[PDB]
């Protein structure tokens, strides 16, 4: 009985540790986009045919990079010591999640320019010594939102099997179900019209 609760509390620390570690790797990956790909492009220059199109490719990813590197990662680390702050962390910053929905809506245009200039961006990748393509990096913010949902769901189960007050955690989960859906809606609307 109380041995089942102890396993459940363990499960819940595990999920938090996975949330923080994948957050560190998420920040590193965004850093490769911003401090690697985008920095290399300023050094390398863009062919005249592409003038300004790099802004469409990267969109608002810097806004996402800064928010996780400078705020969200540290707030998640603080949750390892103060567990109940986790649900409120997602709830209280719901409006900030529009940066992701904004990212999703611009995604079809970005995908087009990345493919249209594939040889150029393949050069950039080589010139920064990365194994993954630019496209494999630019998907990561979209994937990250589904990762938060899956992890908050595991956090929810463990916290239920520990007999804990789950009310604010259910709201956190519901929120991170609605964001991927809105993301997919925006992307699908952006498929209706191109250049």
């Amino acid at each position: 009985e109380e041995e089942q609760k102890a396993k459940a509390l363990r499960g819940r620390m595990f999920v938090l540790n996975e949330l923080v570690q994948t957050e560190k790797d998420y920040v590193k990956d965004l850093g490769i986009v911003v401090e690697g790909f985008m920095k290399r492009i300023e050094e390398k220059g863009v062919p005249e045919d592409m003038r300004g199109k790099d802004k469409i490719v990267f969109g608002n990813i810097h806004q996402i990079y800064d928010w996780h590197k400078d705020f969200f990662l540290a707030e998640l680390e603080k949750c390892i010591q103060e567990q109940d702050r986790l649900a409120q962390l997602f709830i209280k910053h719901e409006r900030k999640l529009h940066i992701y929905v904004w990212y999703c809506q611009n995604k079809p245009r970005s995908e087009y320019i990345v493919a249209e200039y594939d040889a150029y961006f393949e050069e950039v990748k080589q010139e920064i010594n990365q194994r993954l393509t630019l496209s494999d990096f630019l998907i990561k913010p979209i994937q990250r939102i589904t990762k938060y949902q899956l992890l908050l769901k595991d956090f929810l189960r463990y916290s239920e099997k520990a007999g804990l007050e789950c009310s604010d955690i259910e709201k956190a989960v519901e929120l991170m179900c609605l964001v991927p859906k809105r993301c997919n809606d925006m992307m699908n609307l952006g498929r209706l019209q191109g250049f």
